[PDB]
């Protein structure tokens, strides 16, 4: 499912995302925005042979199974395939756990690279939430 901007920001909103370990609603936006165009389906390869997977590109090192990174971690305890679903649900309970290990948003590299420092409630302007 390609999301709206205002349709992904209230389902991130009713799932717990606004002000998480205080990221506002905009940052979660934004980095969906840049790391998956709003895209539950997007897939990307890392150089190390791991997957990032959905609408904020989990990467499988670490936090999902995909059966095919060897001696990965599955932190979130999930099949990545679970993450390309319709309902965002099983990405934002692993973007809580993400989130809460210490380093932030920091974990998405499109987020430091072009939300982190800007004025991200523009991600949430207009929407009715
Ligand atoms: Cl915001
Ligand atoms: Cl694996
Ligand atoms: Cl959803
Ligand atoms: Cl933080
Ligand atoms: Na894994």
């Amino acid at each position: 499912k390609v999301f709206g901007r205002c349709e992904l920001a209230a389902a991130m909103k009713r799932h717990g995302l606004d002000n998480y370990r205080g990221y506002s609603l905009g940052n979660w936006v934004c980095a969906a925005k840049f790391e998956s165009n709003f895209n539950t389906q997007a897939t990307n390869r890392n150089t190390d042979g791991s997957t990032d997977y959905g609408i904020l590109q989990i990467n499988s090192r670490w936090w999902c199974n995909d059966g095919r990174t060897p001696g990965s971690r599955n932190l979130c305890n999930i099949p990545c395939s679970a993450l390309l679903s319709s309902d965002i649900t099983a990405s934002v309970n692993c973007a809580k756990k993400i989130v809460s290990d210490g380093n932030g948003m920091n974990a998405w590299v499109a987020w430091r690279n072009r939300c982190k420092g800007t004025d991200v409630q523009a991600w949430i302007r207009g929407c009715r939430l």
